[PDB]
Parts: structure tokens; C-alpha cells; sequence
């Protein structure tokens, strides 16, 4: 039973730091960004997405909580209610390392499902790096279907 | 817009939005303290709907906009022996994505048709004073004020 | 939120009556039993399945309850813990007429899922008359897959 | 039999069985009144596991019989600074379909291996007096009685 609770400042400034570095690394892993460019790019991307931080309009950043004491992870979605399909995009989702491997991830996505419906959103979307097969299987197991695929080849 | 018997899962979603919304509304209105709001809201809805969708004389509909699209809710209570055949609108609204598109007036017209068909001769409702847009709407659709509650902080 | 509560005597003797008649009718609808034979057959079948009624060993008869006041339906499963696949068979499942068309059926099957796992059963099975397409779709929507199909033709 | 870190969903199932089972056991034992049992059981488990699977120093495993088959549970509490490096077995059992197949003794042997690996030097447990088979098993696996509780109705 995961609850979605508005992310608080401390957790957010800590999250922001992890994300930027993690995103940079994933883009390097994927071949999309060169190591020497990754930092500045990642910082630019997160700065354009959340220029007002938690106050950035239409972004919902939540702490995933098991109870008052355990924050097991994070969830960040973007929903503009003027979207023709009432779609929300998951910009990020994950579990802090000590809470992984117990199945909270599926429970958190069910809580997302519920919250999303109560907000009137009709469709959830996300991007998932290709090399993250574990994330891919969980999304498959939870009703997500692949829509687009970007492929690459070094000559 | 069509009124459809509310479904158990549509009810779960409705309850998740409203409960929180009703609390904030009660806070804005000065009626409830913030530390208390969430728990009071929960207690109100359980008191009003002890048997959920089965609570006798309560009629909960989902507002459907097409055969596949759900946009809002409408819940009215009607004592079948009420001397004025009056129904009270407990909750009525639309999820954010569908506001400002005319659905509210269409939903009210649907309620009018549904009420006449059910033997209902009068409709009543509560609205928070701070909801100017809802008030204007109800005014435009024939509702008249009957009671006001006023308050002041000393 | 449906709860499974042990069916009580009054509800059971009322249920038993409905079931026998309903089963007879379904067998006639399906072409399996002739109208003139249906009653006695149905009675024989239920008498062999539940000779001790609620006390019949390995049968679990439950009232589906929304709250203290509403009994929305029934559920009857058979589970012998010595089964090699730890399988339980749903002998009957349905909703009283005033509680239909609100989606309780899926919620009741989720409650079945939970209860079954806590009992250690690993597989659920059921028979569904072919002409009951509405029941068929719900079972499909809830993870059930067709395993066997009996077909017939009058010459 | 293998011990696997209990999964949140395996925990939901475990809690559904145990809670009810513990109550009946407390009733049989004369400790709890039937009207009270269910609610006391629920309160016990929340008191013991306030943070669920995250409650510090508690180790909950699922008992797996093959790479794909779950048959039982094992939950022990071990204070990392306990002077005797003692662990207390709070709950241990098998779902009905897998009893009487030797899994219990294999599970106890697995716990022994797991405990030595974790620095645990002593195991303790509670068992209801009326559970002759569990008592016999524990006796056969090296456990000795240390305390008894007796009662009488006047």
C-alpha cells in the first residue's frame, strides 16, 4: 500500500541532484550523449523542465510512502489538463536502493493509476531507456505498451 | 452529456478527488481547521454514504460525455416521501480536464430531464460562498438563494 | 471493496433453492438436458456435491458483502489441498439482481484472488455455459483463459 | 526449500492467513475471547510490524520450494546487539497444501544455515501448548522448553 504524498523541499533538492547525475549517465549508456557533454546537457534539461522547482506549473512530484517513516521512492508526472487526450507523462519513477526487490514498484504504479483517474487523466505515457530491461518488463507487466522505438548504429 | 449509474470504480475515483477537494473547500471557507479537514471530510462522506452506492434514496451518477468518456459526477439525495418531492444535490462537478466546455449546463439539463422522469419536483443544493463561478452558473440555470451562512473572525 | 464472509444458514438454504432451479434452466438452455429431466438431474447434482451442506468438506461457500448491511452475492469454490496443482474450482459465483451493473463482480473476483492466495491455492478454474457471453467477457477481462470447449450439433 | 526475502504481495497473503489463524489459536488457547480475537490479532501484528517489511531488525522470508513455488513463511526478530546473538521466531508455517511433506524440517535447516551466516547464535520461539505436532517437531530439531504458561478456569 503505497501512498502518493507531495514531495517536500528537502527530499526534492536531494532528488534533483540524484536525477541530473543519473539522467546524464543513462544518456551516456544509451550512446545519445558524450560523457564530456552529459553534465551540462542534463542540467539544461532539468532546468527547462522545472524552472520553478516544485512550484513549476502542471508538474506533480510525489514521495512514494509506505508509512509515516518510510519514503520508498519518487514519482514525477506532467499533466496539462488542456491536453486533447487528457494524457500525463511520467518523467521519472523509482525506488531508493534499500526498498528495491520487494515488489513496491507495482504497488506504486497501482497507486499512480488510482491517483491519475481521480485527476481525470485518461492515459499514461513514459520514456524508458532501452538498456533498462528490468524497467521495461515491469511496465509490460503493468499494462504499458510500446508505442515508439528509437534505434541507432555506429558505422 | 449523459447520466450513467455510477460504477464502483468510478466511485473510488470520485471519492479520492472529492474528499480532498471538500476539505480544501471547507478550509477556504473557514469552517474547518487544516489539521482537521482531511479527517472530517472522510467522516462526512461515510456519514452520508454508509452503504456506499447502495445507500437508500441516494442517486449517484457518472457524467458521461460520449459512450466511452467520463467527465464528472452528480449525486443527489431524494426522500421518496418528501412533501415537496424535493431532491438535494450533494455533489456535482467535473474533473479538471473537462471544465469550461459547457458540460455543467448540459449536465444540469440532463438532471432536469432525469428528475421529472423520477417524480422529482424540486432541486436544492449547497454551494460555498467563495465559488463565484458555480453561483453564477446556478443563477443562470434558475436556482434562487434560500439561505446564507455568514461568519466573522473577531 | 467486497469481503468474503462464510455463508450463513438462512442465506444458504435460500441460495440452494435458487441454484438448483437456475442450473436446471441453464442446462436446458445449453441443450444438455431436456426440460422434462432437468429438475431431478439438478437436484441429484447438488445433492452429490453438497450432501452435508455448508459442512461439506473442502467446499467454501461465501456471501459477498459490501458492508454489514449489503450481501451483494455468492461465491462457492472447491479446494482439496491434496491437489497436485493446488487448484480450486469455482462451482458458482454471482450477484443478487439489485447489485448488478455497478462493477462489483470484478471486485469480488479480486477478493477471491486474495483469499485464494492466503489459502495457498495456485490456480483457479471454472465452468461457464457458452451462451453466457457476459460472464465469459468478465472472466477474460479478469485473467481467465479458455482451456476446454464442449461443442454440439443437432442433425 | 529456500528462504527468500518476503515480497510485499506475499506479505499481504501471509497477513491474511496468519491474522485469522492467530486469532483462532488464541481462542483455542483460552487467551482471547472470540468476540475480541480478530481485532486483537490485527493489533498485535501492527504493534510488532509497524513499518511492515521495513520494521528494523525483523527478517521476513517466504519459504520457496522450487524457483517458482511458494509454500510458507518464516519471520524472526533479531536485535543486532543482543548479548546472546539470539533471534526470536515470531511466525513460521506452511500453507495447508504443503504440510506433511517434510518442508518444515528443511525450512528449519535452511534457517540454521541462514542464522549462522548472519551472526545469530541462538533461536527462540513461542508455540501454543495445544500444538502437539509443532512441539514434537521443534523437539526433534533441538529446541528445549524454557518457559510454560498454564491456566485454569475456576
Amino acid at each position: 500500500t503505497i501512498m502518493l504524498t507531495p514531495m517536500q523541499t528537502e527530499e526534492f533538492r536531494s532528488y534533483l541532484t540524484y536525477t541530473t547525475k543519473h539522467y546524464a549517465e543513462e544518456k551516456v549508456k544509451a550512446g545519445t550523449w558524450l560523457p564530456e557533454d552529459a553534465q551540462l546537457l542534463s542540467k539544461q534539461v532539468f532546468t527547462d523542465l522545472l524552472p520553478r522547482g516544485l512550484e513549476t506549473p502542471h508538474h506533480h512530484l510525489w514521495s512514494l510512502k509506505l508509512n509515516e517513516k518510510d519514503i520508498v521512492g519518487w514519482l514525477w508526472i506532467h499533466a496539462e489538463p488542456e491536453h486533447p487526450q487528457q494524457e500525463a507523462f511520467i518523467y521519472d519513477f523509482g525506488l531508493y536502493e534499500p526498498y528495491r526487490g520487494k515488489g513496491y514498484a507495482k504497488q506504486a504504479l497501482a497507486a499512480l493509476d488510482q491517483a491519475a483517474r481521480s485527476m481525470g487523466i485518461r492515459k499514461l505515457s513514459l520514456h524508458v531507456f532501452a538498456h533498462n530491461q528490468t524497467a521495461r518488463k515491469l511496465y509490460e507487466q503493468t499494462g504499458f505498451q510500446e508505442t515508439d522505438v528509437v534505434m541507432s548504429k555506429k558505422l
